[PDB]
């Protein structure tokens, strides 16, 4: 496809795609606005994300969904720990589109932030770590990521937690957002029914709703921190199992080998190293799966499975030994090709928004898509070996475990 | 407004409502193919309207999913206790929604339920089963319904269990569909941008491509369980409390006044009776939460909230106290009014919020003016006709309550 880019004046990077097979459209915002920007309040980007759509002047929470709702319009947003979204899908027809993408600058631009929704939006989280501490699966992985990055700001739940959340004022939820939703801040995708210039228009629109302020400071890299195996107490029958250390950040020049090489050991289904070995021959677990989650810093690599608690000693084990096996041998030409063929099977304006918004976020290539699939198929078996060897490493695994201490049975 | 009703060749009860103000439509199938259909497979009902999209002749699961998206259209599907549905939100212009409705009817009409979907789906249902005992909530659920329904078939989780899963066939689950997925056994709600004849030959053609055959009979209603407490150790650190008892069935004439009743005792909001005697003046939980789930049989009445395990014993009596004050005294004028307000607050009606109304209509034969009666009947309430209403339906001597949690000391 056409990508199209530029800039608005108040400095917002532009990204559109035209597509006319339907007469709708997708705007994604993203902006440098995780957690990762939570410096000392733990949960305050999360909060202001969460916020957004509470209330704009004349409209409470109830008044803005239904506004977006009869003009046929759907509004979207999150936060997480690099960036935090908002996003307005909607009919091109001009007279649904106009009101529909004042409202959603107000909301996004010009947030009331009403006292009766934060109070109602943290007794929510509040409420949500009480049921967090029900889910093996989330306390481990909790645990694993402050393991693997420290002081680093992606160590830290995105949610922040019961100490950090109370205190938070409307004020400190005002300054966060005047400084990280800031045009300079984000990054503006378009794809759908919408000419140039209309794109523009849509753009410069959005641009000068929002607060006025330049990008905010990049995060560091973290530094790599030292093998280890924690367990965290839990009553079941199961044991959650969770392996990582540090992986690659988005803009490095192995993202399109080490994805590959991820598939062919972890990716979907019963063909993988992993599924097969734990999973078809074994049946010590439903699933099992493996990848990376490259950032603006280098991201998690990461292995997560659930088995039966008595089998979970001997299942980790064997999880370890397919992993040093692959990165010492590297994929079969067979296990390549077949991964390419996969690959190959996988479009909508909003899948299509959504990589523009990373490509602008991250600044990748104009051509990151095509130069993607092209890479990819072209990679040999000894590329992508070279490259999960380059970037994991069998000593550096942080290891964690959720489930009950029990006596264990040695694998048959 | 104007809800228009008439009936297909084949016995399918049909429901539309004209609304032009945004060009798209929602259709919403309602079939009598809920678990109490189960019989002796508990989950065939679930994994039935699971299987529908997985697959049509010649097609496979990610074909038809692309099919939907490339017309603007998307599917929706979920099963429960007494119905499952199956539902189409698409752009009204003839060149989308006739290339989308094609597709809807195959997929609900002739699935062919690929074997390698049904392996994946059970792998999930399976996987679920084991999450499920991780989570003391789920856990005093499942209790607590067996405890109030016994054998009736309300009684058994929707999506069956570990040991009922393995067995089920394609060729029950092709019989079950033949059966319950039957034209004269489904209600057809349409809403949106269409003329009373486009629904009348939309209306007719979903109902043609359906298997032919006729409703099922109705389920009986259960019988009075008698009052019992229920405790399930779980060495987790919060309790899970429930209470509950057999509520009024969907089309009861009370609906209406049980309803406002509810949401005075348990409704949303920190107003309500239970948040702010257990939550407000007490700090003893972050929600609590009361509420009839109506079904074509006797559907439950149930509260739970979740507390600190060394609180339970004395929430447990508090709730108690709290819910026979509320069936003792009734509510308070300002009560009814806030919750009045709020009812009425909460011609802005969205075609999918008014699709669900029609199907509900439609499935539980309520009077077709049922929308403009709930508004009128709703406002008009007195203080004395809910509590008569709410002493009419329950009573504190037929509680039943399951709680899970640890066994420990109690702090009051």
């Amino acid at each position: 496809l056409n990508v199209q880019t530029w800039s608005t004046a108040e400095g917002a990077k532009v990204l559109f795609v035209e597509a006319r097979e339907l007469p709708m459209f997708d705007l994604r915002l993203i902006f440098a606005a995780g957690s990762s920007q939570d410096g000392n309040a733990p949960g305050v980007a999360l909060l202001t994300n969460a916020m957004l759509n509470e209330g704009v002047a004349g409209k409470d929470v109830g008044a803005i969904a239904q506004g977006f709702e009869g003009l046929g319009a759907d509004f979207g947003n999150g936060a997480y720990k690099d960036m935090a979204v908002a996003s307005l899908r909607s009919l091109s027809a001009v007279d649904k589109r106009e009101p529909a993408l004042k409202l959603f600058a107000e909301v996004v631009g010009k947030p009331t932030f009403p006292a009766d929704s934060l109070a109602r939006i943290k007794n929510q989280m509040l409420a949500g770590f009480e049921y967090q501490k029900q889910n093996p699966g989330k306390l481990a992985s909790l645990e694993l990521m402050k393991r693997l990055y420290g002081t680093h700001p992606y160590a830290h739940a995105s949610d922040g937690d019961a100490k950090s959340i109370p205190p938070i004022t409307l004020a400190q939820l005002k300054a966060f957002h005047a400084k990280a939703y800031a045009a300079g801040n984000v990054v503006i995708a378009l794809v759908g029914d919408l000419s140039r210039s209309d794109a523009e228009a849509i753009a410069a629109q959005v641009s000068a709703a929002l607060p006025k302020g330049p990008a905010l400071a990049k995060i560091e890299q973290p530094a790599e921190p030292k093998a280890s195996i924690g367990h965290i107490e839990f009553p079941s029958s199961q044991t959650s199992l969770m392996l990582a250390q540090l992986g690659i950040d988005r803009d490095d020049p192995d993202y399109a080998a080490v994805s590959l090489g991820n598939q062919i050991l972890g990716g979907g289904g019963f063909g993988t190293r992993l599924m097969s070995e734990v999973r078809e021959k074994r049946g010590l677990t439903y699933g099992v799966y493996s990848g990376f989650t490259p950032m603006q810093a280098r991201g998690p690599f990461m292995i997560n499975l659930q088995t039966r608690a008595e089998m979970s000693e001997g299942t980790l084990k064997l999880v370890q030994d397919v992993f040093a096996e692959y990165l010492k041998n590297g994929p079969t030409q067979k296990e390549l090709d077949d991964a390419k063929r996969e690959l190959a099977g996988s479009a909508s304006n909003a899948d299509i928004v959504g990589q523009l918004g990373a490509m602008g976020f991250y600044n990748l290539p104009l051509s990151y898509l095509e130069d993607f699939m092209r890479q990819s198929q072209e990679l040999t078996v000894e590329q992508v070996k070279a490259a999960m060897n380059k970037h994991l490493n069998v000593d550096k695994m942080v290891i964690v475990s959720a489930g009950p201490t029990v006596a264990q049975k040695p694998l048959e």
